[PDB]
């Protein structure tokens, strides 16, 4: 056929307007999705990265759990096992500055050396020696093992020689398995049987998880490899990753923030460092995020106190984190030995499961201490503090949630409390959470019509607004007004305000559901 | 060619990527749908630009014949035309 | 040698395509990975109001694939019937 032309001139031809359509403009947003992130001290990963981590590549990815034996490293582990077991989460591993990783570097003629280098120090390349290869993923090369075996190949066309690269591990018995095979050319310009370039720093960063790989540009040219067999990464050594300076914590902190992927919840993977638990409570209150943080276990019933006043937590600039103590100790499943935990991820497993109960609206209704939503399973509780009880009101006035014993006899959390020292309906976490859910959806749905004109965007916004605010009124978040004779029956109000010429205002009232927290009923005799 | 890896489905969404998926006979199935265009205004599914390109490109041609008419004629005309179409784009069930 | 193709060929071969009497619904970007010869046809299927689909380059990876849909000029509301996939398996040529 013929073109179809838009917006005609002034004679003969006709032409068609581009599809208008604004009426049916909608946002997006999951409101259901929960996420959580945190930082920690793992076996096997790449220090101060974010790494995400589900539920069945978690292992692999965070390495072999860490012996009991040693002192506050069994810790991050165990956290993140039990708080993966409803959704998938991001990590941030922290490195002691005495670890290091190895390096082979190969000459001209073709001779392997071996070395060893800090994580944060960046390789360098002698005169004799053509290129160097690194292990990316960090872990250490004891235990299992990780052998390099190089192969020659063909030419293709061009006759750029190619040759195979295979990395391979073997345990202690003597079990071998193949990782990795790859076919690389010194060549710049090289090919595939695929048609994939060939550059081996180029196909590493690529499509490798392992190795990387760095080329003196002085030997591009004259560089001829010849065929090694088993070769062996030297001795790679994680120093004692018991103590922790506070700059690494503060480093990790700050590489979490920079994040271009989304979580729901922070959790504290065992990290007992003022500075770190501040970090973290002023990114959930920058990023509008809910936050559970654990008060070491350590302490005693009375010093449990003290110890929340200690962090940087207490006040109204804080409102939607909580924290959490818990004394008693427990058995691992993986080593049949007594051990100590912290309560952190339970708190968000049960923030899940409340979650969960809805599909569209989000379903964060729900407080985090339930008869059901949190239970505390576990293989056997011995207290370490027999014959002392603690006290409630002072609990209650210091903001901590305390633990008890359940009907069929399992420990339940029993109240949930946040770090707001005012009575002003904020101590509770019902609220925040529900009120972050609508600024956060406000913002996204605002972000879109930007740069509009006026009466068009008005109508955009209230209706965006009502829709969300008659879905959660149809979900149960919102109740009618405790006063109805000072109040009107709509359980929310909202009210749009151009004011000034370029800015523009919206105000939203809801008056959030009540919660059962203390029941009494008296007897009467007719 | 990658195995051991997945994708991510929601930036793929947001990045107005189409996936494959394995179907329920063992075969290779492309689950979604989508156009290349940021907003979210109906317009990166593909169903509707189908049907508006084809309503227009009728509309275009039957419009190129009733040039240069007198009023009225030609109003009788494109609306007889225009509302026989709509009809049966209803009756096809094309619209609810 | 055909492995090598400049772009003005490209440019060329859809400029001649674009003026061409007969009609036809939809078009296809026949294993051509050229940036300016796809945003070249994406301009063709707005213009003319006909259905696009296109193909990112299947040596990618999964992580790499969604940049190479920035890289192309079509991410916008200008186009907006254009639709593209990604396919990064391998198979057996029924021929050879």
């Amino acid at each position: 056929q013929y073109s179809i032309q838009q917006s005609l001139g002034n004679a003969s031809g006709v032409a068609v307007s581009p599809i208008n359509a604004d009426a049916t403009l909608s946002t997006g947003v999951a409101l259901n999705s929960s996420l959580w992130a945190g930082i920690g001290v793992f076996a096997r990963g790449k220090p101060f990265t974010v790494l995400a981590v589900t539920e069945s590549n978690y292992e692999d990815v965070l390495g072999e759990p860490l012996k009991p034996s040693s002192g506050s490293q069994f810790e991050p582990i165990r956290h993140v096992y039990e708080a993966i077991q409803q959704t998938s989460g991001y990590v941030v591993r922290a490195v002691p500055d005495d670890a290091k990783f190895p390096i082979i570097m190969f000459d001209e003629s073709g001779e392997p050396a071996y070395s060893a280098l800090p994580y944060g120090s960046e390789i360098e390349l002698d005169s004799g020696e053509a290129f160097a290869i690194y292990v990316d993923d960090g872990d250490p090369c004891i235990s299992p093992t990780r052998e390099l075996t190089i192969e020659t190949a063909t030419a293709d066309s061009a006759g750029n020689e190619r040759f195979l690269l295979k990395l391979t591990q073997t345990t202690s018995l003597g079990v071998v398995t193949t990782l990795e095979t790859h076919t690389v050319s010194l060549a710049e310009e090289a090919k595939d049987d695929m048609g994939r370039l060939c550059y081996l720093p180029t196909a590493l960063e690529a499509r490798s998880k392992y190795l990387r790989a760095v080329v003196n540009e002085e030997l591009i040219s004259t560089a001829k490899v010849t065929n090694k067999k088993s070769l062996a990464f030297t001795g790679g050594t994680n120093g004692d990753q018991s103590k922790i300076s506070t700059a690494a914590y503060l480093r990790a902190v700050k590489v979490l923030n920079n994040a271009p992927y989304m979580y729901t919840a922070v959790l504290g993977l065992g990290c007992y460092d003022n500075a770190a638990i501040t970090a973290l409570g002023k990114i959930c209150a920058d990023r509008l995020i809910d936050g559970f943080f654990d008060v070491k276990p350590t302490l005693t019933y009375a010093e449990a106190l003290p110890a929340v006043e200690d962090t940087g937590l207490l006040g109204t600039d804080y409102v939607s984190c909580s924290v959490y103590h818990y004394p008693f100790s427990c058995k691992d499943k993986w080593t049949q030995s007594r051990v100590v935990f912290g309560l952190s991820g339970v708190a968000y497993a049960a923030k899940a499961r409340g979650v969960k109960k809805n599909s569209d609206v989000g379903g964060w209704h729900y407080s985090p201490a339930g008869e059901e939503r949190a239970v505390i399973a576990r293989a056997s509780i011995q207290p370490l503090y027999p014959e002392d009880t603690p006290d409630e009101e002072a609990m209650v006035k210091g903001r901590l949630n305390k633990v008890s014993v359940g009907t069929s006899g399992q420990m339940i959390i029993d109240d949930a409390l946040t770090c707001c020292t005012q009575d002003n309906y904020l101590h509770f976490q019902h609220v925040p959470s529900l009120m972050n859910a609508i600024s956060r959806f406000f913002v996204q749905l605002a972000r879109q019509m930007k740069h509009s004109p006026d009466g068009i965007t008005a109508a955009g916004l209230t209706k965006g607004m009502t829709k969300l605010l008659d879905r959660f009124v149809a979900s149960g978040a919102l109740v009618a007004p405790r006063d109805p004779d000072a109040d009107g029956t709509e359980p929310y109000v909202l009210k749009v305000t151009q004011a000034e010429f370029d800015k523009w205002e919206v105000v939203w009232a809801c008056c959030p559901t009540g919660v059962a927290r203390r029941i009494q009923g008296v007897p009467l005799l007719i």
